[PDB]
């Protein structure tokens, strides 16, 4: 049983006099002939006692102020690997359970601290010097993983930092790396996900560091055949995952293209198991908005028409087992056409507009068909949503901002974002000159309920919206075209 | 003192037992009620004795695997700033002597230490934490700087990983603070220039920061007025160092403008003195190759080729006491039109051609009376050198590298580069079919002695080297070009 008030000092003072004493004999009798160690499995045993101290109610701040903190790192740079080890090792367990709401008054404290320390640096190094998959070597690896995976969920913000310390650069030489794949491997994906999560200098360093080649290649293997186990896919996922997360950056977006980036997501595309579905969410990435332009014509150039409009046309499979379906598939495909709609220009324009009026515009048809569904789906949506208003004066309940959020999501999970890119692609066609797809859009919408001003308002919510937030000169000039469209439409 | 062996080794146990002493100290009577300060004060004299350490035949590996350094850094985040100051100060003394070569594993043992241990970080903390000019609370952020001053000049591939500390923001902090204006702030701007001075890296960084906004405006107030001192000077001269060296980053250009930093140069121009002669420096980086292409026409639009070309037919000064004179300024003012030739299309274009039809094109005239000035001297620099890779055979020296490097600055010194810009020039001018222009050209070569051929070779140099390096691509593609002036030339 632990109940100990500063107990935990007195395990502070005897973890520095035990590593004073250490450092001592490691100077006493250095050469090559060992004395020392006995002296260093007295000490990193206190650091074992000393790894409960997170069980403890944490009044970490001790631990901070009093130096445990500043002299555990040296000891991630001290000979005896076995030492860094259990110093890492320690440090994990310190960090997992600090994500309890509890003495988030140390947590902020013991972090403050780390990051102060250059932590990852420091672990980085010590993850250098592991080298030869030792039980315990490989076990250290992983939990020095671990500690940026529970220190990134705690304060994020702290990111960066971290990956300028060349953590980056050290997970995609282990991805590159030809060893067989097991689960070290695998947990890299996750912290690399993890790191470009949502952050865009991550985003600028790893694609200088030819990164998105990497991830092409790893993900390359798994073009023509899934996953040998449902661990692997786990790591194929997240190793898209932090592919669409790069492209969001927009310089990636070259680099994806010199990398034969759109010829291997068609191929997954083409060959449809099991890749498929994700292989399409990074399509959609590498067009979506201006940066995108060259990979839309890219895409047309490589018969990407012939691959994405059958998809436009039909969606599968109700149900495959691993979960990508309905809504998620169509956004996708819809937000694919929305981006070659505006961004394409020339002769690859020309293409698209033909797929949609093809078959007496069989694809016009679809759009439409689409269009009733989500639309149907978001007017239920915001019923509910103006009952619930109401319902919130009489309570007395006031909608604030977080009362908003909560009532984006359900418009969200009803195809909200489908149903403004299937406005949009509806109108970027009405504004190409061709009688056919305007009168039959039209003829449609009387037949039939449907105004075409019912549309306007969805287009007037997605305009004012529209990029959040890139520049407000690009924000207001891009609310300016699309409004545009709406006078002819 | 004459002979000290591993005495030093004693001086750091020591020291050890002295932070040791003191931490648990710390930790003793902690609260508000003070009785530490007997005890920090005995382990800053040792610190200080270990400043003589320094001056001993350097033996610095005894200071890093005996966890010295490791420790010294706790010290910088300690509570009162008289310790962490002795430890800045320390620092400095030990890095001053590095400047020396006899320790050259002393240093590399040393230094790397540092910079594992990521002491601008810790420095930039100590940094932030003394604000309040303390005579000595001042004296400590000199001696800070003074730490990277040898640490950059000593291992400058330590440079990025320090701007990424946040060095290089408390720094542009400093230069903005609005406190007059004695050494520190000098000294800044000297550290400044070091840290971007052939590091892209600080460069994208510096320009994040809307970092070339503050350089304009701490350069704006020098634009009517000289500097009242001597040190100030100095100090302005640093700036401009450090605006060059940002706009050698191509991102920084755009930035610049958004600056009114053609407007600013251009005026310091115009009011010619004393700073006029740093601002066509500046002029200069601004335009030159693609990436300044705005700028040229930027400069065109605000009559920049009124005040330039005035310095194309007449130079001074013959000569000012700070020297800007002779071929230093030519070149820049050369370079420049090489660039607007190079750069400029459509309306601006045309002006810039006009004034080399102009008085009976006088400025054609101008151009070759530079011309054969500089060929002049180079056709005696290549003589010599000539003579001297004969006489290299005699004795049997080997003409290598760096024998073919020393042969360069020679010619450089000729005015290598102000030779190739106006043949450059003399070539972008006979291609805009102007038959007056080139009919002078050839009608002053022909008199005398001059072949166009002699010219052509001299293009054939500024194109195989060109852009050395932008991008195989870019050197390549521009190398075509460059060449292709030459035909109907």
């Amino acid at each position: 049983e632990p109940l100990d008030e500063s107990s935990v000092k007195k395990m502070i003072l005897t973890f520095e006099k035990r590593s004073y004493k250490n450092q001592e004999l490691r100077i006493k009798f250095p050469d090559n002939p060992e004395k020392f160690m006995e002296s260093e499995l007295d000490l990193n045993d206190i650091i074992q006692e000393m790894h409960v101290v997170a069980t403890m109610p944490d009044l970490y701040h001790l631990l901070v102020e009093l130096n445990a903190v500043q002299s555990l790192l040296g000891l991630l740079g001290h000979d005896n690997t076995d030492v860094s080890i259990a110093v890492v090792d320690l440090l994990q367990e310190l960090t997992d359970i600090d994500t309890l709401h509890e003495s988030e008054e140390g947590a902020e404290v013991l972090i403050d601290a780390l990051v102060d320390g250059q932590v990852v640096a420091l672990l980085v190094q010590n993850l250098e010097r592991l080298d030869e998959s030792v039980k315990e070597e490989a076990d250290g690896v992983h939990n020095t993983l671990a500690i940026v995976e529970n220190m990134a969920e705690f304060r994020p913000e702290m990111c960066t930092e971290g990956a300028q310390q060349g953590l980056l650069q050290w997970l995609l030489k282990r991805l590159k790396a030809k060893m067989p794949f097991d689960a070290n491997k695998l947990y890299c994906s996750e912290v690399l996900a993890i790191l470009l999560q949502d952050n865009d200098e991550n985003r600028e360093l790893l694609g200088e560091l030819d990164g998105i080649d990497v991830l092409l290649q790893q993900l390359s293997v798994f073009k023509r055949h899934n996953p040998s186990t449902a661990e692997e896919q786990e790591m194929m996922e997240n190793l898209f995952d932090s592919l669409c997360s790069c492209l969001m950056l927009s310089s990636n977006r070259e680099r994806f293209l010199k990398g034969e980036g759109l010829q291997l997501m068609n191929l997954m595309l083409r060959e449809k198991k099991i890749s498929r579905s994700s292989a399409l969410k990074v399509l959609d990435h590498a067009m979506i908005g201006p940066e995108g332009t060259d990979n839309c014509h890219k895409f047309v150039d490589i018969l990407g028409l012939r691959t994405i409009f059958p998809l436009f046309m039909k969606s599968p499979r109700k149900i495959k087992k691993v979960g990508t379906t309905e809504k998620e598939h169509e956004e996708h495909v819809c937000s694919i056409l929305a981006s070659l709609l505006r961004n394409l220009r020339g002769q690859q324009r020309t293409r698209l507009l033909n797929k949609f009026t093809e078959n007496d515009s069989e694809k016009v048809d679809r759009l439409m068909e689409l269009h009733f569904k989500y639309l149907g789906a978001m007017q239920v949506a915001d019923k509910k949503i103006e009952g619930e208003k109401h319902d919130m004066v009489r309570r007395g309940e006031i909608i604030d901002n977080d009362t908003e959020e909560e009532f984006y999501l359900r418009r969200l999970d009803a195809g909200l974002f489908v149903l403004q890119h299937i406005c949009y692609i509806m109108a970027e066609i009405c504004n190409a000159n061709v009688p056919q797809i305007r009168q039959r859009v039209h003829q449609i919408l009387n037949m039939r309920g449907s105004s075409i001003k019912i549309v306007r308002h969805i287009i007037k919510e997605y305009a004012e919206n529209i990029g959040d937030g890139r520049s407000p000169e690009f924000r207001e000039n891009e609310q300016k075209r699309i409004l545009g469209l709406l006078e002819n439409f």
